[PDB]
């Protein structure tokens, strides 16, 4: 249904001229998305705008992320959609896409991100991807920093779904087994997460000095895994989850469901991380 906004728990009937336009947000990845203020109550929300006149491939991507999205209800770990306005000429889509995603936040903060944010990080992350492959078959190919929004609440959730798979992304963080298929890619996500987590760990991205995207996958098949460095008092759990992701042989990397067993998993299932504190902190350092 169209028509409806549900901000938390009330639906509202609305139009789009019930909202007012703030300006534009983030990098238009999958879209032109708004920043807008719902008059009737005063909560600021995100929009997406797809104009049929638009990029047929990129419109494909829109309702492809839409339509993962509107099944994922049930799931804390993705991005919601509150609502859609169909009109002649644009369809709107109002999703949860207020915060700044984990590339900003590293940006800001000039350096490495602390292991107890990055520990709840995991949690988040590990249970969405879980959540798509056992609930729909779904495949995510596109894990990275910029997928990964952090709010004001200290909530952590997974966003973008444009080209996820009913079972390419970026070459940067392409698994070792996408790169040279064997005759299969239900773990590649789990190498990019890998991969994201040591980049935000140490502040620099372990790929380094590479000028072409086709030497990113060389370096990737031929050099040993990326690990985490022992000279920063990371804890010997986040070093050995770190590791297991990072396993080159896809064979011989672990599930899901042993990922989820992880004694540095069930750490920060538990412990109390004040996310939000930190989130205001950082945020609070204009740059």
């Amino acid at each position: 249904q169209t028509g409806y906004l549900t901000i938390g728990g009330q639906r509202y009937q609305a139009e789009i001229n019930d909202l007012e336009n703030l300006g534009e947000m983030g990098s238009g990845t999958c879209g032109q998305v708004w920043k807008m203020r719902f008059r009737k109550t005063g909560h600021v929300i995100a929009v997406k705008q797809m104009r049929r006149s638009g990029n047929k491939e990129e419109n494909k991507r829109i309702l492809m992320d839409l339509d993962v999205v509107l099944k994922s209800h049930d799931c804390p770990y993705i991005v919601q959609c509150f609502g859609t306005f169909i009109t002649n000429t644009d369809v709107f889509i109002a999703m949860e896409l207020m915060g700044t995603c984990a590339e900003k936040l590293k940006k800001r903060m000039q350096g490495p991100i602390p292991e107890r944010i990055l520990g709840k990080m995991t949690v988040a992350i590990v249970k969405a991807l879980y959540y798509l492959k056992e609930k729909h078959g779904v495949i995510h190919r596109d894990v990275k920093p910029s997928n990964i929004l952090l709010d004001e609440r200290g909530q952590i959730k997974l966003c973008d779904f444009g080209i996820s798979g009913r079972l390419a992304g970026c070459a940067a963080y392409m698994a070792p087994e996408r790169i040279d298929p064997p005759d299969y890619d239900i773990r590649a996500d789990v190498w990019s997460l890998g991969i994201s987590l040591v980049e935000l760990a140490t502040g620099q991205f372990p790929y380094k000095n590479c000028k072409t995207d086709f030497e990113v996958l060389t370096k990737v098949l031929q050099e040993e895994p990326p690990l985490l460095p022992g000279h920063m008092g990371f804890s010997g759990d986040f070093q050995s989850f770190v590791k297991d992701c990072l396993t080159k042989d896809h064979r011989k990397r672990p599930k899901y469901n042993k990922l989820l067993e992880h004694s540095f998993i069930k750490r920060y299932e538990t412990l109390e991380v004040d996310v939000a504190s930190w989130f205001k902190d950082v945020m609070a350092k204009t740059e």
